[PDB]
């Protein structure tokens, strides 16, 4: 923690969502400094009316954002602060440009944004031996989303740290509801849970039976939305997706957590087909304004496929 970094963040004027470009599905953070990602984050909370509706104190939100950023590991090639930051930006864009904002409640929106930013806290890279070196090396077989539970634990720890309580303004009832949604959302980032609950979601959309007014369906939708934002790097403009794919490959193969290069194109195509396409197609069914995510995904598949055939 840098009181210096906080002082500078808290005293800065937060530029518009327009100037920060956070309403664009094509948004990229390569050009941004950490302070700038912090300012973008404040703007996300502000334009979603969260600061106002939940009486968040400026200095507290600033301190919370810095604490969250500080708890991601920079030595992890992909699952780091920038990835969490980008997931939250996608959530913002889907809520605003994608018009999903009108379909949810303020608490659900509050929970989703916090969850997007916090869902990978303390991530140590896909090739970590966290559980492998614990007193329960078999835990993952009992509780597969055990690491996601740990990410949530980190999130809660920060929300309860002195000077970082951005939810202090909620009533105990609002608070309990928000924490529950935040938990579900973070657990939802366990790709295994996504694969397990996909079918039901695709089925409903398919048979035109999808109804957000149904408490079970709304919860399912929140989980699907979390996945959509968490994988959104796959939807970015070609030059940006190439760079993001480089980071993922690094974490995956060069243990950049704490040959393949020629197989990467086909790998990405397989990933897009097996995991991404269906999800983004389903999302567009719920809200056509989310089409750019689907469009971007398709364009990247075309690009990777061309390379796969080797140019
Ligand atoms: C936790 C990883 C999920 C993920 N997110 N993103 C954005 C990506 C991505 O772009 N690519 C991959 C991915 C998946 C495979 S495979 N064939 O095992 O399903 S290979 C790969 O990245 C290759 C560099 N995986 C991901
Ligand atoms: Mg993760
Ligand atoms: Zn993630």
């Amino acid at each position: 923690e840098e009181t210096r970094e906080l002082q500078s963040l808290a005293a800065a004027v937060v530029p518009s969502a327009q100037t920060l470009k956070i309403t664009d599905f094509s948004f990229s953070d390569f050009e941004l400094s950490d302070l700038e990602t912090a300012l973008c984050t404040i703007r996300m909370f502000t334009d979603l009316n969260l600061v106002q509706n939940f009486q968040m104190k400026h200095e507290v939100l600033c301190r919370w954002i810095l604490s969250v950023k500080k708890n991601y590991r920079k030595n992890v090639a992909y699952h780091n602060w920038r990835h969490a930051f980008n997931t939250a930006q996608c959530m913002f864009a889907a809520l605003k440009a994608g018009k999903i904002q009108n379909k949810l409640t303020d608490l659900e929106i509050l929970a989703l944004l916090i969850a997007a930013l916090s869902h990978d806290l303390d991530h140590r890279g896909v090739n970590n031996s966290y559980i492998q070196r614990s007193e329960h090396p078999l835990a993952q077989l009992y509780c597969h989303s055990i690491m996601e539970h740990h990410h949530f634990d980190q999130c809660l720890m920060i929300l309860n740290s002195p000077g970082n309580q951005i939810l202090s303004g909620l009533s105990i009832e609002e608070y309990k509801t928000t924490l529950k949604i935040i938990k579900q959302a973070i657990l939802a980032t366990d790709l295994a849970l996504y694969i397990k609950r996909r079918g039901e979601f695709f089925e409903l959309i398919r048979k035109n039976q999808f109804n957000l007014e149904d408490p079970h369906q709304k919860e399912l939708f929140l989980a699907m939305l979390m996945t959509a934002c968490d994988l959104s790097a796959i939807t970015k403009p070609w030059p940006i997706q190439q760079r993001i794919a480089e980071l993922v490959a690094t974490e995956f193969f060069d243990q950049g957590d704490r040959e393949k290069k020629n197989k990467i194109p086909s790998m990405q195509v397989g990933f897009i087909d097996a995991i991404c396409l269906q999800l983004y197609e389903a999302l567009t069914h719920v809200s056509e304004d989310c089409f750019p995510l689907l469009d971007g995904c398709r364009k990247n598949r075309q690009k990777w496929q061309a390379l796969a055939e080797q140019q």
